[PDB]
């Protein structure tokens, strides 16, 4: 009826997997949009000294990555979803089937 209540870490978990399946739909600049935020959730605030002028390749990620001063790691991978929605819509996280098994359950060593 209205909007999921999911977790939302889970998510930022499989559309990462994704990504790499959504390169080739996305665009030089889209691979950094999320790098940034990437950067942001597992690392945090930027910390680290800005890149060479030279370096332009690296200067922008330290860029995307720095305009996030303090940014909170939710927001970071709310944006680094979607995208990858946009980029491709049959694509389908919250999937209420079963598939897999595990062994691993019992008395084992």
């Amino acid at each position: 009826g209205s909007s999921g209540s999911s977790g939302l870490a889970e998510l930022f978990e499989k559309a990462a997997a994704h990504l790499q399946g959504l390169i080739q739909v996305a665009s030089r600049e889209q691979l950094l949009y999320l790098y940034a935020r990437y950067k942001q959730v597992k690392v945090g605030n930027c910390n680290t000294p800005k890149p060479s002028f030279f370096d332009f390749e690296g200067k922008q990620k330290w860029e995307a990555w720095k305009a996030l001063g303090d940014s909170s790691p939710s927001q970071a991978m709310q944006e680094y979803i979607a995208v990858v929605k946009k980029l491709d819509p049959g694509w389908n996280p919250q999937i209420p089937e079963k598939k897999g098994k595990e062994a691993s359950g019992p008395s084992s060593g």
